[PDB]
């Protein structure tokens, strides 16, 4: 018993980080078989910041301009290119420590835990979501840029993130591995704000059936409701519309429950209508919403 | 900018996790050097755990009835004793992935990481206290115990907690890597009831000085206190007595915010009475007491 915000082991993760330094910026890289991945904005003088030609830029950069150093021990750098805000450098090293990997791009409301690194050196590990808005709520220092974002499935880590930026308002933004951001933003230092982050409703139901599970049933009530319905205080709360597919995907923890998922829903239009009255929900004061139904699945059955 | 509950990353630990079986009971064990240790009741039948004479029951066990297993590799038991509460399990082979490592024997307030562990395979890494009633809130399912606690210092974990047990309110106790349980907790499955979970005053404020650096600011006031006024409305909200030695943890981040630390009581005293009004505190309904001093100092500074 007992439910906590859980990263996956990093591991696997930590042995893929490396430094990479262009002149007098030094950020973090990911090793991966030969190829180191980091953010293409290592190339820039915060002078460059401001407009930078990211392609202007990399003409003046040769091989020996990267300097990639797993631990205390150089890599040769024998090939760069630029994929879309990503730098891919080829080293003349395949990666000892790579695991199975896949890149994959995440759809908001998804979760992923962050090893947070300076100087290619991991500092510590967290569990974010992907927001409607496609910012994530971080915690990102100066060098921690080409920090990343990863799943595990059993032995196969999937890179989703690598960060990139901080917005005025202290939030975060960045790519996937192919260098595509997440949202509109892009790397320069400009007006740069996010949308409406709305709650991820499919995920505060997770979480209510989580806390039922680990015996927070306060909040269990005796009503229904519909889709419409729900929606309608969705909207008014700043949820996000609830599908038949969150439904579909909640059918397990309705299972493992026994309260149906639209029960679950009139629980917490009734939280969104009358708050909490003082009272906690696996020691939250507010409706969590960065846990999957398939993440509450896997802490409350245990898989590795 | 941003504050998250932070997680040492766990690579270091991983690489020590063993499953122990005995008999038909199987949990997990930390292999550091040619050594794993295991809570005691790997020896125990569920018919044993309500009365269990443990030397009697371990005089039935050989080194042959202790199967560990790293990885999918058998290690051979060469000797086995009993300390407090553990097993050492002593093997012929020191582990190759052993850590420059410390046992340490934490007081309450402190804060730590766990890897939690199945069949000696990590599931995930979350942050806890040890509670002032000598508690944790985990997350921990039937194969869990022999999971640990720990901190890392650069190269150096110390390792603080090993877990043995869930009491019927669904918190969690164990011991320190010596075998001795903190509080007054036993290995049976007998009453036990937990004392006041009081808040760790010296840590709320810590993460108020964490939400003035990171931005939110919104409940600073013009008010101050003394220690003395302060712990009247400390033990009036079960919230630990605040000491001259908590007030000195804290001068770092009175300096670097220059908020005099009873300024802050203050503001915490306000809160306290006031509420939060349906306002947030970095992203928390409620006074967060899970940060030390140290952890607000070390993820605002970016330490590896
Ligand atoms: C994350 C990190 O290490 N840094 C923050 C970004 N900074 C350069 C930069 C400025 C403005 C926009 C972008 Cl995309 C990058 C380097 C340090
Ligand atoms: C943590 C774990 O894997 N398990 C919970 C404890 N259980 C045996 C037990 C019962 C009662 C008290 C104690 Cl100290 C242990 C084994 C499974």
């Amino acid at each position: 018993s007992g439910f906590r915000k859980m990263a996956f082991p990093s591991g696997k993760v930590e042995g893929c980080m490396v430094q990479v330094t262009c002149g007098t910026t030094t950020l973090n890289g990911l090793w991966l078989d030969d190829v180191v991945y980091c953010p293409r904005h290592v190339i820039c003088t915060s002078e460059d910041m401001l407009n930078p030609n990211y392609e202007d830029l990399l003409i003046r950069k040769s091989n020996h301009n990267f300097l990639v150093q797993a631990g205390n021990v150089q890599l040769r750098v024998i090939g760069h290119s630029m994929q879309n805000c990503v730098l891919k450098l080829k080293v003349d090293t395949a990666n000892p420590k790579t695991p199975k990997y896949k890149f994959v791009r995440i759809q908001p409301g998804q979760t992923f835990s962050v090893l947070a690194c300076y100087n290619g050196s991991p500092s510590g590990v967290y569990q974010c979501a992907m927001r409607p808005n496609f910012t994530i709520k971080g915690s990102f220092l100066n060098g921690s840029c080409g920090s990343v974002g990863f799943n595990i499935d059993y032995d196969c880590v999937s890179f989703c993130y690598m960060h990139h930026m901080e917005l005025p308002t202290g939030v975060h933004a960045g790519t996937d591995l192919e260098g595509n951001f997440y949202g509109p933003f892009v790397d320069r230092q400009t007006a740069q704000a996010a949308g409406t982050d709305t709650t991820i409703t499919v995920n505060v139901l997770a979480w209510l059936y989580a806390a039922v599970i680990n015996g927070d049933r306060w909040f269990l009530n005796r009503f229904t409701t519909t889709l419409n319905d729900f929606n309608l205080v969705a909207m008014k709360y700043n949820y996000e519309p609830l599908t038949q597919d969150h439904v579909d995907i909640l059918g397990p923890l309705s299972a493992q429950t026994g309260i149906a998922v639209l029960d679950m829903c009139a629980s917490l239009k009734e939280l969104l209508q009358n708050g909490m009255n003082g009272r906690t929900i696996l020691g939250s004061a507010l409706l969590e919403d960065e846990f999957t139904p398939f993440d509450v699945v896997r802490q409350c059955s245990g898989v590795t």
